[PDB]
């Protein structure tokens, strides 16, 4: 019985993710994400301003 | 008879926990950990701040 639950451990130690850095990387994610749609959505605007030159 | 009483006793204050200390210890412990979660639940929003410049 110690020895199962030495083997579920293990593989709990392999596989699991540390769930606590994951809750500030999604976060943060969000917030990378929001700012690259902001980056696209002002960069698909550069070449109009060519139509103010006519 | 007397000196395995002895010697029972002599074990029993090598290994045996002070729990009258260990009830306040548990006590502190649990508040420590509750404050320390608390602590990482702000620190995770604080980058998200940056959002709102944009």
């Amino acid at each position: 019985g110690k020895l199962q639950d030495s083997l579920d451990a293990g593989v709990g130690n392999l596989v699991d993710a540390d769930l606590a850095k994951e809750s500030a990387k999604l976060q943060s994610l969000q917030t990378k994400q929001q700012l690259g749609v902001q980056a696209l959505s002002i960069a698909n605007q550069t070449p109009q301003t060519i139509l103010s030159l006519f």
